[PDB]
C-alpha cells in the first residue's frame, strides 16, 4: 500500500533472526549479557534467552527487560503509516533511554538497533550510577516477573524521531513496589526518510522464566507488544 511500509514490513516478514549485546557498568559492577533469539512482528512475538556470559548477574533480570526492540511490535493495518521503527530498517535507529530507580541509582543506556543481513541486532551501552550497594537493585530484591504496560509514543519531529516516558514497577520481594521511571528518544542511524507518528501507545506483555538445563545466569522472555491509539476513522465504521 504504502512503498514504504512495504519495504519495513518485507523485513519483517515471518521469523526474524534476534541478537542481542550489553554491556554493562553499575557502580562499576561490569557485566556482559548475549541474547539470541527471534522475532515475529506479525503477532508482535518475541521470543528471546539472554545469558550473562561473565558470570552472575550485578543487577536484577527484571530491570534489563526494557533495555534488551520495539520494531517487531505488531502495528495493525490502519497503524502501519505510524511505525517509526520498522521504517528507520534496515540502516537502524538509536533507541536512547534513562531509567530512574526512584531511591535508588539510574540506568543511562545507548542502543543502535539495525540489521546485520537478515539478523536484527541490538547492541547496547548501559552505565548506572548511584545505585545503593544494599538497595533493592544491588541487593537483588526483586521479583523474578514482570507486569503488562501502556506506553505512550510521542513523535520528536526536531529530531526526526520518537520519544516515550512511562513508569515500571518491578515487585519487590517484601510486598512493596521498585518504580524505574523511564525516559527514552529514537533516532533514526541514516539519512533516510522515516515515518514519524501520530500520538499512539504500545501494550506489552511479558514473561520471564528459567532454561532448565541453563547453568548460568540467564533469562528466557516471551513478550508481546502491540501498537494501539489511532482508531477515530475505525470506530465509525461499527458507528
Amino acid at each position: 500500500t504504502d512503498p514504504m511500509v512495504s519495504k519495513g514490513e518485507e523485513l519483517f516478514t515471518g521469523v526474524v533472526p534476534i541478537l542481542v549485546e550489553l554491556d554493562g557498568d553499575v557502580n562499576g559492577h561490569k557485566f556482559s549479557v548475549s541474547g539470541e533469539g527471534e522475532g515475529d512482528a506479525t503477532y508482535g512475538k518475541l521470543t528471546l534467552k539472554f545469558i550473562c556470559t561473565t558470570g552472575k548477574l550485578p543487577v536484577p533480570w527484571p530491570t534489563l527487560v526494557t533495555t534488551l526492540v520495539l520494531c517487531f511490535s505488531r502495528y495493525p493495518d490502519h497503524m502501519k503509516q505510524h511505525d517509526f521503527f520498522k521504517s528507520a530498517m534496515p540502516e537502524g535507529y538509536v533507541q536512547e533511554r534513562t531509567i530512574f530507580f526512584k531511591d535508588d541509582g539510574n540506568y543511562k543506556t545507548r542502543a543502535e538497533v539495525k540489521f546485520e543481513g537478515d539478523t536484527l541486532v541490538n547492541r547496547i551501552e548501559l552505565k548506572g550510577i548511584d545505585f545503593k550497594e544494599d538497595g533493592n537493585i544491588l541487593g537483588h530484591k526483586l521479583e523474578y516477573n514482570y507486569n503488562s504496560h501502556n506506553v505512550y509514543i510521542m513523535a520528536d519531529k526536531q529530531k526526526n524521531g520518537i520519544k516515550s516516558n512511562f513508569k515500571i514497577r518491578h515487585n519487590i520481594e517484601d510486598g512493596s513496589v521498585q518504580l524505574a521511571d523511564h525516559y527514552q528518544q529514537n533516532t533514526p542511524i541514516g539519512d533516510g526518510p522515516v515515518l514519524l507518528p501520530d500520538n499512539h501507545y504500545l501494550s506489552t506483555q511479558s514473561k520471564l522464566s528459567k532454561d532448565p538445563n541453563e547453568k548460568r545466569d540467564h533469562m528466557v522472555l516471551l513478550e508481546f507488544v502491540t501498537a494501539a491509539g489511532i482508531t477515530l476513522g475505525m470506530d465509525e465504521l461499527y458507528k
